[PDB]
């Protein structure tokens, strides 16, 4: 029932991701001068980088919001792949894979101690 635990768990699976060979192409923003038409397609920017730089910064108040800034790096991969076969786009459905199942229990643990805190 630890409301704070989720940060420490959020760092270091940001820490897990990092280490991961298929994290690469979204550790830092997309380089507009190797894509130049992404932000024609692509409206809101996300990357590893800047979500470790939020929840360093203590700017995210739940896992949830964290969660949803991760799963932004995903569907914009998607959007922006001219193939589901595409090799960038292959690695962040392994890279979701991997992201789902280690978040799936700090979200759980987060809303079942906010949950005790207001019983
Ligand atoms: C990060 N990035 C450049 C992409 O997500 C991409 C997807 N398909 N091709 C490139």
């Amino acid at each position: 029932y630890d409301i704070q635990a989720w940060k420490k768990q959020c760092e270091e699976l940001l820490n897990l991701i990092f280490q991961c060979e298929d994290s690469e192409p979204f550790r830092q923003p997309v380089d507009l001068l190797e894509y130049p038409d992404y932000r024609d397609i692509i409206d809101t920017p996300m990357d590893f980088a800047t979500v470790r730089e939020t929840l360093e910064a203590g700017n995210y108040e739940s896992p949830m919001e964290l969660c949803k800034d991760v799963r932004l790096i995903f569907s914009n991969s998607k959007a922006y792949t001219p193939s589901k076969r595409s090799r960038i786009y292959s690695m962040s459905l392994r890279l979701s894979a991997f992201f789902e199942e280690h978040i799936s229990s700090v979200l759980s643990d987060y809303k079942s101690a906010l949950r005790f805190h207001k019983r």
